[PDB]
């Protein structure tokens, strides 16, 4: 009866509250996806506690063993019943779970430390000065491995290899790499966690050129789910009457400090 | 075997070919979703045959009669298997149709002849020289008819009682009023047809503001239909292999004469 939603620290959308090693179980939390998951579990009628995952991942299959990990993995093996984070829909995990119509539209986009000469993908292909390189084992990363365009290959070519990695095991880590590294790196990620990270002090990085792609973020439930019909809905109410924009202001923009 | 593909003539999305009346079948369209219809029965292995809806509408329910007419109307009493088409993922078509994932992701926008002296929702709410309106019978017009939001609200009750009316039957018929009035029509609708109008001599127009919403347009099938997975699979392998972005490129910009 007490449903168990897999979700990950990631700011703004799962964050410990200020006072959090004071509290217990959801009050834990604040962000984006706990508003979210809140509204969601109003409309479907569901008790439900957060559960960060404990390795920390998106997921993805591990190409030997063919394990997901992450919180693919936990709906995958049935350790919990919904995922509500920021969750790219993709073709390879749709095969194995179900996504809600999309709760937010975003794409891959690059951020540099501000002042640094780099526009576009384009830009950063073709040079070496500058070290570029993205979360690892999420989305993004797929995007790179697997893309036939040109550019992308160029870039996927240099990542692949790169030493030291250029892989970061969170998108934190990738944010501060780019602060520290006096614009020497510049990171790939999601446009909403690039937006995000562009309104926040010390209000050093920056967004720059289009998205690579357009995409989306959707609940996920394990596939054939009773929870997946209900939850869509509720998604799409959402949206239709502008809690997901409230959201969104709330979480960005509202508290804007640059 | 051959399955029919309900779609609608909507510039650049599905047009007649300029020789068109000397062809047959499919032969006789062109535009993104002929494209897009193309890729999928590739993706999907499908014979098929595209069929303009016969009443040239989106989809609603008539409150009365309880009949949904459209293309929408043509899935859900079994004339047509699948509907290719820029139609819009709204709660209450999900609950009577199945919607893929979006190919495209869009919002209402306001369309203005140049120079006219709007920027914004606000700035057409707020005054009555110019009038403005929006497509019978669609998404965009169950929007302001749904709004709790206090300046949609005010746009739809002007907008109810407006006389002459200033609901067009076609997104076309709403282009041309923008286009004679000399300013004192404003027209409402979604940004990608927003985007493409612009994009095309007398090169009169063009889009003001931010988009009202973020949703998208998804391939739709009867409810329970068995192709509405493999539909939805091919639809997220042609943007994760960016051929979406190549159509979107192709019937907008490539050829952008403004
Ligand atoms: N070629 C493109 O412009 C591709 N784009 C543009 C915006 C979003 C996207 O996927
Ligand atoms: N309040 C908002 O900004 C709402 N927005 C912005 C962009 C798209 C959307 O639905
Ligand atoms: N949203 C991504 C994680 C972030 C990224 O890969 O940039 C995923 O679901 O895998
Ligand atoms: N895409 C809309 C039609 C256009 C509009 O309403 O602006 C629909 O599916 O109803
Ligand atoms: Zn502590
Ligand atoms: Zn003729």
């Amino acid at each position: 009866r007490t449903i168990v939603v897999t979700t990950i620290l990631e700011s703004p959308y799962v964050m410990y509250k200020k006072n959090h090693e004071q509290l217990e179980g959801n009050e834990r939390y604040e962000g984006y996806c706990v508003d979210l998951a809140y509204e969601i579990a109003k409309h479907v009628r569901i008790k439900y506690k957060l559960s960060i995952v404990g390795d920390g991942k998106y997921g993805a299959r591990d190409p030997e063993t063919k394990i997901w990990n992450g919180m693919v993995g936990e709906l995958v093996y049935g350790r919990a019943d919904i995922a509500v984070a920021p969750l790219t829909i993709t073709l390879v995990r749709e095969e194995v779970i179900d996504f809600s119509k999309p709760f937010m539209s975003l794409g891959i986009s690059i951020m540099i430390k501000k002042g640094t000469p780099i526009e576009s993908a384009e830009d950063l292909a073709k040079q070496t000065e500058i070290a570029y390189g993205t979360l690892d084992s999420g989305s993004t990363k797929e995007f790179f491995r697997r893309s036939k365009i040109a550019v992308y290959e160029k870039m996927w070519s240099y990542m692949k290899s790169a030493e030291p990695s250029v892989f970061t095991k969170t998108t934190a880590d990738g944010v501060a790499r780019v602060r520290k590294s006096k614009g020497k790196f510049a990171f790939l990620l999601e446009s909403t966690m690039n937006e995000y990270i562009e309104q926040r002090k010390p209000c050093d990085t920056m967004k720059v050129g289009g998205n690579l792609d357009s995409k989306g973020y959707g609940v996920a439930t394990p596939k054939g789910s009773a929870l997946g019909t209900p939850v869509n809905l509720a998604v799409l109410k959402l949206s239709e009457q502008g809690i997901l924009d409230k959201l969104k202001n709330k979480w960005w923009y509202d508290k804007g400090e640059c």
